[PDB]
């Protein structure tokens, strides 16, 4: 059983590790190589793809990046497997990757043989789960919030965070005191499981709902 | 040509793989080592005959530390080295603070895959890249604040960002606060969107 391979990263170096570490398997055929998600969507539809290593940061205005584009992905090619091969190791980020049911994470941050491993795994119907991948999953798992959704209050505020405004800015802006905006933005944060500002960021620039 | 010892260095396995296989093709290019931390690099330095160095900025390694750091560390004790920093650092203030190190070369990992290679063939010739680089910033903070906002908006604490440069939670806290205020930022949320907007 062949599998034909797209990887997708707006980094060309890792593009070409990517293959580097695929050229040894010989039942894996790359059908295309994608930098940015508006030549990855485009593309998709004309390749006859099997399985999609993707990044999550990447450019692209049109469908995103991040979870947004995965779910995207998933909607509209819902027979291509994904494998999400990705340097953001934010917690929160990872089990919002997990919750969409996809066929494997693996980090770059992680072991030369994980991405490998994730593939063969694949290739026999089964789910690859490298170690560093687990660890901090189990971080979120453990706190017990990962079934919390935001309320649209909550979301209301995180989206203006999103694109840098202050606590101080959102109360003027919603028309609301700061009090409410900080219970609403630690509410948020606890749900999220992220525990200070830099993580909520991070978490804020893969998704954007 | 003159053949060159390389040895390659990243905290992301799949770039190490990424690099040899853009150097594969050039005959005179033999890879020495691949390191994925800056100590098991500097101690194993003095022991391969390396001729260039390709590091990465961000990686682990508390002993002799990554970025502006540990370049600095390599320039004074490896002086016959030659060193081109590969990175995804995209920010002005920490691209021309590299920049000011006299280094033979830098690649960004968002550039073109044949970047590597030409950066090594210059490197015989006696760089391109810097200049290049240079005029990309052209068209305010110092190289010790601009690494201590670095570590910060990697993702690292302040606690963490001691270890890293051997100076005290107090030491690191106060050029924070001073490059913030340098900045324009009064607080951490406002620093992350200012470093966004500063992007090359
Ligand atoms: F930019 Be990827 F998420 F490593
Ligand atoms: F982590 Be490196 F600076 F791309
Ligand atoms: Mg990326
Ligand atoms: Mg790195």
């Amino acid at each position: 059983n062949n599998m034909n391979v797209i990887i997708a990263d707006d980094h060309p170096i890792v593009l070409f590790g990517i293959r580097k570490s695929l050229e040894q398997i010989e039942w894996v055929n790359v059908v295309g190589e994608f930098e940015d998600s508006t030549a990855l969507i485009n593309n998709l539809p004309k390749l006859d793809a099997h399985v999609l290593i993707t990044d999550l940061s990447m450019p692209g205005d049109k469908y995103g990046d991040g979870i947004t584009l995965i779910k995207y992905i998933k909607r509209h090619f819902p027979s291509l497997s994904i494998i999400v091969l990705t340097m953001n190791n934010n917690p929160a980020i990872l089990s919002a990757v997990l919750d969409l049911d996809i066929e494997g994470i693996v980090l770059k941050q992680g072991a030369p043989t994980d991405l490998p491993k994730a593939l063969a795994a694949l290739q026999k119907g089964k789910k690859f789960t490298p170690e560093s991948v687990s660890r901090l999953l189990e971080k979120i798992s453990a706190g017990g919030y990962g079934d919390k959704r935001l309320s649209p209050k909550e979301s209301e505020v995180l989206r203006l965070f999103a694109e840098g405004f202050l606590v101080t800015e959102i109360a003027k802006k919603l028309n609301r005191s700061i009090k409410t905006i900080s219970s609403q933005k630690k509410s948020a944060m606890m749900k999220l499981g992220v525990e200070n500002d830099i993580a909520l960021l991070n978490y804020l620039s893969s998704v954007t709902l």
